[PDB]
């Protein structure tokens, strides 16, 4: 907060550092006559700095003043070069300011006195960060491209500029147009600026030059959701084979869209980026067909063979828990509240029959399966993000967490079976619930179950969790009242609130109306019970019918319009994942390779519409 | 009703008092020739009054008649001055009527005979009240401004008018334009009328002059929801620091918008006014940023430290009720329906162990907390509205009532503990429910829980209370039938309706289907039970599914479009409250103060867009 407070103070401190001098006053407004009196009488020094360490020329450019600064140059011609020596607008010179305010006559007077066009505004007000409402780059070519000024673009190339110049982020000027809020004007700048390569000794095209994330402008249009620069960039990568009346056969280049090894690709970048406007690109004319190609041919068959193996694995795990080793209890019961008949066997006792060795096969299969789950999910964070970049992906998939939590609870049950620890029902019951509810992951490989299963996630991490805080508040208040109302009664005749953890659990069940809840009719209940439970029942059904509301504004007004789009993005995230963690010989590469067609070492996709 | 009946009779009695005289007849229509016969033959008196005590001239102005009234002035020149001597349009003269009907030639003939322009229509038809469909003021400048007549505005300033003149409410003419139903025409009158200050010896600007509620025109635009006069008035309070291409840095005056001590402010006026169109102003360009400033920096941290203290306080209170002093009962049970095992200890017995003194700390903390709740909420009605202005604020907050009802029930439990009164479970159970459901107040300081918690209030004081009247009717009829059906049976085999208060409570539970309800299958139930309960079950599920309807027209068609707006208004109401009841040294004032920037003793807000 203090940096935005410091930035708010520097703009006000700038407006005060003008008013206490005449030499910086005649170069703010159009008062040229006093400035001729300021120079010849006392012969004062003219390099007086303002708040940002700048000369009076930067105030002239920021308010469009040309006339007094001529006498500044007939007397002190060296004024052109000196940039801002500040720390917020650092390295910004007078040329940058006249570019974004689009002054043209100042360029003809500066450059006649050998001005500078390769200056780099590296200050913090020009960087790519959400505090700054503009991002233009660092160079004066970059600024004129972004305020949509064709004249200043050609006026710099005449004066020794450079279009292959980059930011500290590595963005060239072609990258920066893709980042602009005004999309259609960026398309015209892109065609204007790309048309100045004109050098064969240099090998790199300007639209192939990557920034420091290794992204081209084409891939930067994909990551940012710039769909009209995506379609515009796609004509460099089309080829029209033939036109047959209403038909045409278009061949798509597919080189930077599909994966080519260790280099990151457009399909994987759209999924693994934090931006949501990138998912509109997943419906475009080389990409929508590419995704439907590899899902219908290789993705969906493998995802169904993976879900048929997983289903048999959990059915095998379920039988090992149903047949877990149990024996009659040894000590006698300690109290009439003791319900236990059976306890689990020791390791020396639990494998002593042919019926046990059928279970040992399934137990070893279960253990082997949990290790293979931890060998393909846990080694993919130590080269990846340890808890950060894996932690970002959790909103895309909770089933990563669920299948590791399953495999954790299997191996805890293994350890407790090895050391004869008591309480194997605790890790098993988590594992039965975790392992079976992971079958819902494979719902995304079906037309019927895919868009319904996404609705489940967005209501548990939205409106269900939202309801649970308000539910916990009501439960805690009424369970405490129900506890102290029945605290003086006999629990043998009404035991719902006999101690305080049972009173919490009973009130929870009463909230959901899943237990019938306290009545005897042979005995006098306290009168406060009938008052409190009537009030509880009105509030609980009010709240329950309110959760039913919020789940209907959640779906039909937020996530029913995007059922297919969120589900098609799940097919892409699955198909990308199911190719990276699968061998090369099982997965043919998508598209048709050249070198048998005179097309190169490229893989091409044909679309006939 | 009788005053609107009296007002309806006076307009009809006015239409009859014309027809019985010739001297008031020739001055209604264009019959000038008979009027020259009415004057010279019998030489009659001309000051004959109508129904509102008015002369015949007011009938001429009300129907645009100029020609006969000239001979009225060549014979009786003193006719100009005499106002209405009525009590509904009191003090209205002929100049007011010709202004609102926009006659111009009558002004040139009256004022040539020294007419009056400082007349005050103080009658009841011109006051600000919902019976009157216009509110124009009292002065003839005020009327011409409101019917949008620029010519008559300049025609009065030439004739000795006064723009600094006020109503009996204290509204100047600039106040009255803000109150008009035609917003855009009021903006042009505002620029026309403000441009006539032109006096340096007088100190007060016309747009700074307050009415009797101490409100400027700027604050009157805030209170009334006049958003286009709010934005128009805001340009007097902006200052553009610089423009950098697409960027500009605007500095907002923020003096009459933020609080300056005991004088009432714009943020607190929007919240504490009864009007709902004022909440649109809470989204405007100096106000939306000011609110998000002090909530994100000071409001939200303090509201979370206040909710973390309150949560620990209620957890401490909950433990004191769970560990309340109880002993085995002394007398024997009086009947087999007596379920009580325990009774509470006396004061001499309830503090006799180290386990009691841990509870005495928590009980004293609970008591001290309830006094501090009553010291910051109850002394704020005796200088405020005792039950009226506090009573108006209840629709904004029920948690005022809930936290005082909590603190009332704590101290009743204190008194009953001090005097060994029996029945402490009655004030405690209210206090556990009231104290825990007050945690839902702190839901408004979160993005997730804020708009959901407002939905709860608007359905309990709307559709739930609406359903409860219809529910009580059905419950009362069927409980009485269920009572008399089972009135001849043995309640040992079916006890749901054994007496009439249990029959009411059972039918309530049966309505909500939260108890399973009567079946035995070993015994013959009355045949009327199966008829009545089938009819009850159809009606109860019909009604329950109808409550589910009404809660979906309530939200998605009334209060889902305004979830963020009702929740942002709750942030303003919380931030205003949490600054007034909090010290000065903990709360830095919002904005940047001048006097180190040449800007005055004002606090300014900078907005860069
Ligand atoms: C996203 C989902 C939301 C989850 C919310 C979390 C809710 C879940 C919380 C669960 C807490 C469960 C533990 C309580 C019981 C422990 C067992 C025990 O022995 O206690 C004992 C008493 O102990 C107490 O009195 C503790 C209760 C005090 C108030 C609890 C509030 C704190 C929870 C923080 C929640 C704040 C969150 C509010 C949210 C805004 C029981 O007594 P006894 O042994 O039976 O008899 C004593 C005998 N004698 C008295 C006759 C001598
Ligand atoms: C979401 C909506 C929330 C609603 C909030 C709920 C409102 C809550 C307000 C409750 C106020 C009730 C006062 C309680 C104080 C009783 C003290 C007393 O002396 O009583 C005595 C008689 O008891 C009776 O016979 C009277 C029963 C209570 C009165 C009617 C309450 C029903 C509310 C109807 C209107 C409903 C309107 C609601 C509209 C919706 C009991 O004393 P005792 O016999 O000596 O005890 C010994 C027996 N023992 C040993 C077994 C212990
Ligand atoms: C916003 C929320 C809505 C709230 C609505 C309020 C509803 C809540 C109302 C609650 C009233 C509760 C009190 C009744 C029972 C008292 C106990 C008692 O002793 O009574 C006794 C009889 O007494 C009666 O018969 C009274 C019943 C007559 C009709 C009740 C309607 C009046 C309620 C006004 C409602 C109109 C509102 C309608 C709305 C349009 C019980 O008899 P017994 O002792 O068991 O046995 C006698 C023995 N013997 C016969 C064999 C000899
Ligand atoms: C929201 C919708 C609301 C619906 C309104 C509900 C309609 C209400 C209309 C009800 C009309 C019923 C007539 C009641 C009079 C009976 C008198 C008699 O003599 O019967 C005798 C035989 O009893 C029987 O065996 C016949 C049972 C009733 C007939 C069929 C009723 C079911 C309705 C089907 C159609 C449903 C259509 C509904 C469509 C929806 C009983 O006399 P007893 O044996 O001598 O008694 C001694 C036993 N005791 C000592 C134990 C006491
Ligand atoms: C997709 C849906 C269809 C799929 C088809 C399968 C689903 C449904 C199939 C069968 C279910 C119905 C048959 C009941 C089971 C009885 C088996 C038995 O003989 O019990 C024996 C022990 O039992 C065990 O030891 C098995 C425990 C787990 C082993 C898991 C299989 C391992 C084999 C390798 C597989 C590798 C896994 C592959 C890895 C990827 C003997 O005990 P008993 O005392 O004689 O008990 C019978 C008497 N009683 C009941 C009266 C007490
Ligand atoms: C949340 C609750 C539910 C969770 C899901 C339950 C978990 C278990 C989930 C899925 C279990 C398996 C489902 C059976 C196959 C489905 C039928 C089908 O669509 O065809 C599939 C065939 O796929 C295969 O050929 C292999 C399927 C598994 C082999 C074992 C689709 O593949 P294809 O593209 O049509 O291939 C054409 C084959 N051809 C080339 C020979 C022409
Ligand atoms: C936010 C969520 C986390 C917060 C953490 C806290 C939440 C959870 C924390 C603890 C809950 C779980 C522990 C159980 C409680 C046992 C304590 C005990 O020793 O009992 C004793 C008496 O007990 C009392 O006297 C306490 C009664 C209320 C005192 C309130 C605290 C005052 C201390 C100052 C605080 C100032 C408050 C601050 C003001 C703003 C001994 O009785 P006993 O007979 O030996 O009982 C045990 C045997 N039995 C059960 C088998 C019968
Ligand atoms: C209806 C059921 C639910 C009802 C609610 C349950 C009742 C309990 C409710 C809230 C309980 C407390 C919640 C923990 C804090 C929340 C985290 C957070 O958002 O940061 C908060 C930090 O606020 C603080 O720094 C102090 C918070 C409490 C301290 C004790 C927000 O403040 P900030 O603006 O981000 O401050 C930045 C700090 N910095 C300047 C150091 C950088
Ligand atoms: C003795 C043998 C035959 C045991 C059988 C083992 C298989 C049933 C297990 C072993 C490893 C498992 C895989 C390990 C990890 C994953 C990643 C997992 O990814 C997610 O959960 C994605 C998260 C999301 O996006 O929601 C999908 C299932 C899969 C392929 C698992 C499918 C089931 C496998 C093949
Ligand atoms: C032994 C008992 C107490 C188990 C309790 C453990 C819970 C923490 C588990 C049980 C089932 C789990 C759920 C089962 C299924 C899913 C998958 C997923 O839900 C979806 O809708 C899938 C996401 C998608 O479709 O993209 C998000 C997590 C969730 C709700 C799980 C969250 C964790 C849960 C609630
Ligand atoms: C509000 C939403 C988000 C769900 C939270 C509801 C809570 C009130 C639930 C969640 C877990 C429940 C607990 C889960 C396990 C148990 C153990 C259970 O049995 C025992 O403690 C041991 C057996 C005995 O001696 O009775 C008693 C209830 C209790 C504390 C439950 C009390 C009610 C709890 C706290
Ligand atoms: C021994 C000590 C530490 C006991 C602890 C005392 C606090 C937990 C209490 C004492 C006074 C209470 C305050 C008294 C009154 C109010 C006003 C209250 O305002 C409303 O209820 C607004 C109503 C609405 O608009 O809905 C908000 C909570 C607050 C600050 C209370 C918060 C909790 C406080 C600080
Ligand atoms: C022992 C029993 C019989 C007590 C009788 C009634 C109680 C259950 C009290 C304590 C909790 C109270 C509720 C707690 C929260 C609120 C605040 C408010 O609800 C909201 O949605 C908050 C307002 C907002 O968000 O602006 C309206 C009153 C209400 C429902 C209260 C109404 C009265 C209640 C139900
Ligand atoms: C219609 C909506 C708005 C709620 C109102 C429903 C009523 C039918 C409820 C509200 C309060 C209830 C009462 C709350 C307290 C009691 C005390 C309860 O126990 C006793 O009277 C003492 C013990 C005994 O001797 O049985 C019997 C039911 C009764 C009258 C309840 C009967 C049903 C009532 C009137
Ligand atoms: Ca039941």
């Amino acid at each position: 907060e203090s940096w935005a407070q410091s930035r708010d103070e520097q703009n006000l401190l700038q407006q005060k550092r003008i008013w206490e001098s005449p030499l910086l006053l005649a170069a703010k407004d159009n008062d040229v006559q006093a400035l001729n009196k300021l120079l010849k009488y006392e012969d004062c020094k003219v390099h007086q700095r303002g708040a940002m360490g700048e000369t009076a020329l930067h105030i002239a450019a920021l308010y469009d003043n040309l006339e007094a600064a001529m006498v500044l140059m007939e007397a002190a011609p060296e004024l052109v070069f000196e940039p801002m020596t500040s720390e917020l607008y650092e390295g910004q010179t007078a040329l940058h300011i006249a570019v974004v305010n689009q002054n043209m006559n100042l360029v003809r007077a500066l450059l006649a006195r050998r001005a500078s066009v390769s200056a780099r505004a590296t200050g913090t007000a020009f960087r790519r960060s959400p505090c700054n409402l503009i991002y233009f780059g660092e160079h004066p070519l970059s600024f004129a491209a972004c305020v949509n000024s064709e004249e200043i673009v050609r006026l710099l190339i005449e004066h020794g500029a450079d279009i292959r110049a980059q930011d500290s982020l590595g963005n060239t000027v072609l990258h920066i147009l893709i980042l602009q809020p005004n999309k259609t004007f960026a398309c015209q700048m892109y065609n204007l600026l790309l048309s100045y390569d004109r050098h064969g000794d240099h090998l790199q095209p300007l639209d192939l030059v990557p920034n420091h994330q290794g992204l081209t402008p084409f891939k930067l249009a994909g990551v940012e959701g710039n769909t009209v620069m995506f379609q515009h960039l796609m004509q460099k990568r089309k080829h029209t084979q033939w036109t047959y009346g209403p038909l045409t056969s278009t061949l798509y280049d597919l080189t930077e869209i599909d994966s080519s090894g260790d280099e990151q690709s457009l399909l994987e970048l759209i999924i693994t980026t934090k931006k949501r406007e990138a998912r509109q690109i997943l419906d475009q004319t080389p990409v929508k067909e590419l995704v439907s190609l590899k899902w219908k041919r290789y993705g969906r068959p493998y995802f169904c063979m993976l879900g048929a193996i997983y289903l048999l694995y959990i059915i095998c795990f379920t039988m090992c828990c149903i047949y877990r080793p149990l024996k009659p209890r040894t000590n006698n019961r300690t109290s009439p509240r003791d319900n236990t008949l059976l306890q689990q066997k020791l390791l020396q006792e639990a494998y002593m029959t042919p019926k046990d060795d059928i279970r040992l096969v399934g137990e070893l299969v279960t253990v082997i399966g949990a290790i293979i789950i931890l060998l393909v999910e846990v080694p993919d964070i130590f080269r990846m993000g340890v808890t950060r970049f894996f932690g970002q992906t959790i909103l895309g998939g909770p089933f990563h967490v669920l299948i590791i939590t399953y495999a954790f609870m299997v191996l805890v049950t293994m350890v407790m079976r090895l050391i004869s620890a008591s309480g194997e029902v605790v890790p098993m019951s988590f594992a039965l619930v975790l392992g079976w509810c992971n079958v819902m992951y494979f719902a995304r490989g079906f037309q019927m179950l895919g868009p319904f299963t996404i609705m489940i996630q967005k209501m548990i991490f939205g409106d269900l969790m939202r309801f649970c805080w308000l539910m916990a508040v009501v439960i805690l208040g009424f369970a405490s009242a129900f506890y102290i109302i029945f605290q003086t009664e006999d629990p043998e005749e009404l035991g719902h609130f006999y101690d305080y953890p049972m009173a919490l659990f009973s009130t929870f069940e009463l909230f959901l109306t899943i237990i019938d809840g306290p009545a005897n009719y042979n005995v006098d209940l306290p009168f406060m019970y009938s008052i409190t439970y009537a009030a509880f029942a009105i509030i609980a059904t009010l709240l329950m019918l309110n959760l039913l509301i919020a789940m209907m504004g959640d779906t039909h007004w937020r996530v029913a319009h995007e059922r297919d789009e969120l589900w098609r993005a799940q097919i892409v995230a699955t198909t990308v994942m199911l190719e990276r963690k699968l061998p090369r010989c099982l997965w043919p590469r998508s598209g048709i390779c050249g070198r048998e067609y005179g097309l190169g070492d490229r893989w091409f996709l044909r679309v006939e519409d």
